[PDB]
């Protein structure tokens, strides 16, 4: 549709609870009168600049907070000035996520973690090394079964892994990111994507397997543990899977880093609504009612509202969510991380479908980024 003052038009990605923000969305209208639409179009984050400027696109627009840099040096976002009183409802760490070149440029509302999910029915005592995995696998492939399933075709999945013995985005030196200082293709990135390449080319995973075939495949019982963040827990829940959620492998005896997102609303700085908003997401998205209205359709995480998360901190779900963050690494900001995204997409893709070695493909993504910066 198109953007109209009046009405608040939201995106979110589908993998979230829409259908929860879309309650909040009627709670507002019954108050206030102003109709809200959720949408949750494909590539929402590749589209989103191509539409705020031609009065298309939305009022607000949630993803985690590692893209938003990128629209704030395009003048997409309205900077977000809450009153003291207001910033303090949020944990003071989110806040930061969402603070580029000074302003604040976000809302934030979740925390968000890969962990390691489980089959306690098919394996009680999962495995808390990487390295045990292809044994694990080869003896419940005897039975029919496999031991590990997750998305390939996203960087993201992988990036836990490829962190574990060093490799890293761009390096953190004393208050700034060196943007000329990539680590994608260091030892300890090289070790961790030839580890995972050699689970595929040994027949202990497949490299066309992508987000709907690992949900379906843990989801129905066939395989014993995929990884996953907190929003896919729901459709575990309906499926009757005796599941549990654990620490991510270790990988030459180091944890796995997974890079920790923070859910956030920005608003379209050419909105014709941003009142209307900020009304709406201080007053009534983020209030205990709200993000429980969310967290019901599809779990947030850890979310950014204190009030709301010293509950949900005493499920054991959340408490390795949060255990897996602290052991990760909160995303950059900085607008070279589309670049780091695209790169790193190209160099798992190819490393695990055999079209590159690990080397060249990592070579060949530490070169476009560090070139394009
Ligand atoms: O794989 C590259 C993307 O990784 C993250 O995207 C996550 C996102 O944080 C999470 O909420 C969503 O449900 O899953 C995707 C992974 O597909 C970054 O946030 C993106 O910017 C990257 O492009
Ligand atoms: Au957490
Ligand atoms: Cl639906
Ligand atoms: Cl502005
Ligand atoms: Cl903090
Ligand atoms: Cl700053
Ligand atoms: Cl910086
Ligand atoms: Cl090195
Ligand atoms: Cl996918
Ligand atoms: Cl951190």
């Amino acid at each position: 549709m198109k953007i109209e003052e009046g009405k608040l038009v939201i995106w979110i990605n589908g993998d979230k609870g829409y259908n929860g923000l879309a309650e909040v969305g009627k709670k507002f209208e019954k108050d206030t009168g102003i109709k809200v639409t959720v949408e949750h179009p494909d590539k929402l984050e590749e589209k989103f600049p191509q539409v705020a400027a031609t009065g298309d696109g939305p009022d607000i627009i949630f993803w985690a907070h590692d893209r938003f840099g990128g629209y704030a040096q395009s003048g997409l976002l309205a900077e977000i000035t809450p009153d003291k009183a207001f910033q303090d409802k949020l944990y003071p760490f989110t806040w930061d996520a969402v603070r580029y070149n000074g302003k604040l440029i976000a809302y934030p509302i979740a925390v968000e973690a890969l962990s390691l999910i489980y089959n306690k029915d098919l394996l009680p005592n999962p495995p808390k090394t990487w390295e045990e995995i292809p044994a694990l696998d080869k003896e419940l492939k005897a039975k029919g079964k496999s031991a590990l399933m997750f998305n390939l075709q996203e960087p993201y999945f992988t990036w836990p892994l490829i962190a574990a013995d060093g490799g890293y985005a761009f390096k953190y030196e004393n208050g700034k990111y060196d943007i000329k200082d990539v680590g994608v293709d260091n030892a300890g990135a090289k070790a961790g994507l030839t580890f995972l390449v050699d689970l595929i080319k040994n027949k202990h995973m497949n490299a066309d397997t992508d987000y709907s075939i690992a949900e379906a495949a843990f989801n129905k019982g066939e395989t014993a543990m995929t990884i996953n963040g907190p929003w896919a827990w729901s459709n575990i829940d309906t499926s009757k899977v005796n599941y549990g959620v654990t620490v991510l492998p270790t990988f030459k005896g180091q944890p796995s880093k997974p890079f920790v997102g923070v859910l956030s609303a920005g608003i379209n700085a050419a909105s014709p609504n941003k009142e209307l908003a900020k009304e709406f997401l201080e007053n009534y998205l983020l209030t205990d009612e709200g993000l429980e209205a969310v967290n019901k359709d599809k779990p947030l995480g850890a979310v950014a509202l204190k009030s709301y998360e010293e509950e949900l901190a005493k499920d054991p779900r959340i408490a390795a969510t949060m255990e897996n963050a602290q052991k990760g690494e909160i995303m950059p900001n900085i607008p070279q991380m589309s670049a780091f995204w695209y790169a790193v997409r190209t160099a798992v893709i190819n490393a695990a479908s055999g079209r590159q070695t690990v080397d060249e493909a990592l070579k060949d993504a530490q070169t476009r980024i560090t070139k394009l910066s």
